[PDB]
């Protein structure tokens, strides 16, 4: 019986939300612990029965790109750490290690030679380095979507089992910039017992700290019972360092990092320096150290304290594992044989560290509270809120979002056959899932790192994209063609991918217009692809070099269709306006596609010599000052232009909508009868501190709430179909499109920031909705968490990642803005909505990166607008720390990250072409997704398996009636089944043998992984 997700409050020791409202934020000068307290213990606590236990473990972060590439790094400081550690593991068999990016690690042990990989492998088995999570890389937790971070965590886990024989169930993550739920929710199902984390907002360590509640059990804002929980380790200090790890005297610990003593180049900044470790000082030396230690475990619970001990890129020369090891050494036998102490001190792995907490829970020494909430925004200091990251490199964080969608599809369209060693489909796929898989560091996906790796990313999820597309038309050609027809090129292009929205219409020129004529062809066979496990419509839009053209099924039944000019937007440096220019060669045609659950539909597309019966032209309207004419070639109706004035526009049986003079929505009106409910679009433009600390890459740094931009008299496109009606408009910084195709309108846009120095540019929605202090934003695509203003915390505190939705609400009304793209917003009036589109910075914001952020380049955002009536929906009481979306608003979020795909046949004849695949595949519930459809043997394997993963969202009920809808057995999607599995979320783990083979659905909120195997 599923838990109900909304209607009962979890009762927690600490609700992150409630935290906030009643903590002061005060940022006062706590002493040595500048942003703590002076601490107090007394020394009677620990004694010969009841002994402090110290786990020192030794580190090294080791960024996949950030001031170098991936490559870089790994040639010039990563195969030097891990090379050191192998033989120094060896060679010392008390000394440990952990090691988290399994990206690193892979490419190292592959360059290995046999005799060095069987002394790797042994010094794991051992113990003595200790893999913790296992991903990939160490995502980042804001702007990532929760599939991407599964993916990344099944790339490193699956590599790791494979070559390893080992599965992580600690997770380190000490890096991220802020912390996401998302986090042990994926890690929990994932057969995860533990995790630990760093960057928090210092006044929440400050105030857990004081509570002792820097550990506890941290489970979903929503979950009643417990369940999801996975007890978290919050570190209490400002960094992950030496200085910051020991205790809470930075000039104290750093005494204790033996690579700053002046060999290496490194220093303490304190100005009192290591120094090594001797007969003659061990006593004093352990007095300071041994007092660092005590301080610190009185923020905690238990006997048992963790010690990290490391930094960036650290055991890379052999010098300094000696230096570090022989001075800690030293350190340990004094402190062990010196009763006084009353504690047993040791380098130890981070799950040697969990165990013994463990232990001393189950022997009654401690009890952990619970806790629900995110860990969002953080601040590392007074007022400096690393907001800014949550929208920098706008352009890839799209492209992941695109990547993604891509990487599922392929996945998919490939799993339903077995594919010959020829095919190269896993070595295509393995390639896209580990580019998309880097790109979730927290260096990537951000936008924090250099220039040359930022290209490095874009060069490597380009080649993802080109694989991908290679598998998915190879995948269209098998399910598609008659199997005796059938006559595989592996090297081949049978289809050509289009893609409407990726670079986008004046970001890249890079769609194929589909060439007809009656002396060269006379049609074209297209499909379309339906990744989502329910029937769906949806427009569809093609180039073709003739407006004459009609649309058919495969039965030759016609299909109805809408032809509207190619505009593309000129910013006129002769005339100094941004204006649209009417292609006179290439037309679109639009028209609504119908495909199958995870399935395929064929179209044609005939060319006549003039109007076709079932097509349709859209007129076209420039609004302007001194309008010059805009020829359409063959296009059969002719521009008309006016004055600029308001307008206003419906499409179908959808909202009216109605637009300012400037071509901005005003207004949006449900039905016929209903009211023009004010809903205003607005872009603005924040600054940067003349004097003070300045924004950069991490920090958003605003001079004030943000200035309206000037827009003159700007140019406004409208175009008016039976199928498709837009308005665009030609702003400083963005063309800006409003679509209109019968529900809630598509925004589109087309986002080139130029030159405008220390200038970020955003997108706001003012309405009268009473919202009050109160927004909701998502996490991770997974959840939607709620959020109050707080104006006891400066503008940026009160921006949030929008990695793909936000909406506002009172007790009528509701609007939501979904997301092609992860992007900064908040809410920062009653009625507001706003989100960062660009942002462009002179300068570096002194946290590393030691540049600003002058490499922008065009994007294109997409987004849906949906406002609803939500006084008939059964919503969370008040006190519930979670939101949850209509169906309307959930279909509109599926319609950005995943459309349909569009396939061109490449050819002029496609012979044994079929009309659809998978017209029998169960159509299922609509809150129900299958997130991940993989094969996971190659074809030589006798026992086949096929891993899924299944989640289902919760949706509001608001008195729509349910339609009609199939029981989705997973299992049974693939013919002869001969087993069913319940498994972990990376499929390594078998958790339940399933009776009848048959995978039952899940519940609201939750995802399960199933396995099929099938007799091949
Ligand atoms: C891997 O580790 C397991 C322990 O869980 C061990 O029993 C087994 O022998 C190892 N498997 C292989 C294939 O070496
Ligand atoms: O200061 C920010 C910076 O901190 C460290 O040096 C690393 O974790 C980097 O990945 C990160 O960008
Ligand atoms: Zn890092």
């Amino acid at each position: 019986q599923c838990q109900d997700v909304v209607q009962d409050v979890p009762n927690v020791d600490v609700q992150m939300l409630e935290l906030y409202d009643r903590m002061s934020f005060k940022d006062i000068d706590g002493g040595v612990w500048k942003q703590g307290w002076n601490i107090k213990y007394d020394p009677l606590k620990y004694n010969a029965h009841h002994k402090l236990k110290v786990f020192v473990v030794p580190h090294s972060h080791n960024d996949p790109g950030w001031i170098q590439t991936f490559e870089e790094y790994y040639q010039h400081d990563t195969k030097h750490i891990l090379s050191n550690a192998l033989r120094h593991l060896h060679d010392n068999p008390e000394m440990k290690f952990i090691w988290a990016e399994i990206s690193y690690f892979a490419r190292f042990y592959h360059d290995l030679g046999e005799n060095k990989k069987l002394q790797m492998k042994s010094i794991v088995k051992n113990g003595q380095l200790e893999f913790v999570t296992g991903g990939w890389v160490m995502p980042d937790e804001a702007n990532s979507h929760w599939r991407n971070v599964l993916l990344q965590l099944t790339e490193g886990q699956t590599w790791l089992k494979q070559f390893m024989n080992v599965t992580p169930t600690a997770s380190w993550a000490i890096a991220p910039f802020g912390h996401s739920p998302t986090m042990p929710y994926i890690l929990q199902k994932s057969g995860f017992k533990n995790m630990l984390i760093q960057r928090t907002h210092y006044s929440v360590k400050k105030e857990l700290a004081q509570q002792r509640q820097l550990e506890f059990l941290w489970r979903q804002i929503w979950d009643n019972k417990g369940d999801t929980a996975l007890f978290t380790h919050m570190m209490p200090f400002y960094s992950y360092d030496i200085p910051h790890t020991c205790g809470p005297d930075p000039k104290v610990c750093c005494q204790f990092d033996f690579k700053r003593m002046g060999s290496f180049g490194l220093s303490c900044p304190w100005k009192v320096p290591p120094r090594t470790i001797s007969d003659q000082n061990v006593a004093a030396r352990s007095d300071l150290l041994v007092d660092q230690w005590k301080k610190k475990a009185e923020l905690y619970r238990t006997n048992v304290l963790l010690i990290p001990l490391g930094d960036d890129f650290r055991f890379k020369q052999n010098t300094e594992w000696d230096v570090q090891r022989v001075n800690y050494e030293r350190l340990f036998e004094h402190i062990n044989s010196q009763a006084h102490f009353n504690v047993q001190a040791q380098f130890g792995t981070l799950q040697e560290y969990f165990d013994a907490v463990h232990q001393a829970e189950r022997a009654g020494q401690a009890e952990f509270p619970t806790l629900s909430g995110d860990f969002f925004t953080y601040a590392d200091r007074s007022d400096n809120y690393w907001s800014g990251y949550y929208t920098s490199r706008p352009y890839h964080k799209r492209m992941d979002r695109v990547l993604m969608h891509y990487v599922r599809a392929a996945e998919m369209l490939s799993a339903w056959h077995s594919w010959d060693g020829m095919a190269r489909i896993e070595e295509r796929l393995e390639q896209a899932r580990r580019e998309l898989s880097l790109f979730q560091h927290h260096d990537g996906i951000t936008g924090t790192a250099k220039t040359h790796v930022v290209v490095d990313y874009e060069q490597r999820m380009q080649e993802a994209l080109k694989a991908c597309q290679m598998v998915m038309q190879q995948s269209v050609y098998r399910l598609l063609t008659k199997p005796s027809i059938y006559s595989p090129d592996f090297s081949f292009s049978y289809f050509t991918l289009d893609d409407s929205r990726w670079p986008g219409s004046g970001v890249e020129d890079s769609r194929t217009t589909i060439i007809l004529g009656e002396d060269i062809l006379p049609s074209k066979h297209v499909v379309m692809h339906n990744t989502l496990p329910h029937w769906r419509e949806q427009l569809v839009d093609f180039y073709v070099s003739s407006p004459f053209v009609s649309v058919t099924d495969l039965a030759n039944n016609p299909v109805e269709a809408q032809v509207s000019p190619v505009w593309s937007w000129h910013h006129d440096t002769l005339t100094k306006t941004i204006h649209p220019q009417g292609s006179t060669t290439k037309y679109r045609i639009i028209f609504k596609a119908r495909v199958p659950p995870m399935g395929l539909a064929t179209y044609v597309l005939t060319i006549s010599d003039s109007k076709p019966e079932h097509t349709s032209y859209a007129s076209n309207l420039l609004l302007r000052k001194n309008p010059t004419s805009l020829p359409l070639g063959q296009y059969p109706e002719d521009v008309k232009f006016g004055d600029p004035r308001e307008i206003s526009l419906r499409v179908g049986n959808g909202p009216t909508l109605a637009f300012s003079e400037q071509g901005l929505l005003k207004s949006i009106q449900l039905t016929q009868d209903s009211p023009h409910v004010p809903v205003h679009f607005k872009f603005l433009k924040y600054g940067v501190r003349s004097h003070g600390d300045r924004s950069g890459a991490y920090l958003f740094l605003p001079n004030g709430p943000a200035s309206p931009v000037e827009l003159g008299q700007p140019v406004v496109l409208v175009t008016k179909g039976k199928l498709e009606s837009s308005v665009s408009v030609g702003l400083p910084s963005v063309v800006h499109q409003t679509i209109m195709r019968g529900g809630a309108p598509e925004i589109r846009n087309l986002v080139d920031i130029g030159s405008l120095d220390n200038t970020e540019i955003v997108m706001r929605l003012e309405t009268h909705i009473d919202s009050g202090d109160i927004f909701y934003t998502d996490l991770n695509g997974l959840q939607f968490i709620k959020r109050r203003r707080l104006d006891k915390l400066p503008l940026q505190a009160n921006y949030y990642p929008i990695p793909s939705g936000m909406f506002i609400e009172d007790a009528n009304t509701r609007l939501t803005l979904l997301t092609g793209q992860p992007l900064g917003g908040s809410s920062l009036a009653s009625g507001e909505l706003e989100i960062m589109q660009d942002r462009r910075l002179a300068s570096d914001d002194e946290r590393g990166l030691g540049q600003g952020v002058l490499d922008n380049k065009p994007v294109l955002h997409i987004y849906r607008l949906v406002l609803e009536k939500v006084n008939n929906c059964v919503r969370p009481s008040k006190l519930h720390p979670a939101g949850y979306l209509t169906s309307a608003a959930h279909k509109a979020s599926q319609s950005l990250l995943d459309p349909l795909d569009k396939f061109i046949f490449a050819e002029n004849e496609w012979i044994g072409a079929q009309g659809q695949f998978g017209g029998d595949h169960p159509s299922a519930r609509e809150d129900l997704d299958v997130s991940v459809m993989r094969r996971l043997t190659k074809s030589s394997a006798k026992t086949q398996r096929v891993g899924y993963v299944l989640h289902r969202t919760n949706l509001m009920q608001c008195g729509t009636p349910e339609e009609h809808t199939q029981k989705l057995d997973v299992c049974h999607l693939l013919p002869n089944v001969a087993r069913c599995e319940r498994t972990t979320l990376t499929f390594l783990q078998n958790l339940e043998h399933l009776d009848g083979m048959v995978a039952p659905e899940v519940c609201p909120m939750e995802t399960a992984a199933y396995v099929s195997s099938h007799s091949s």
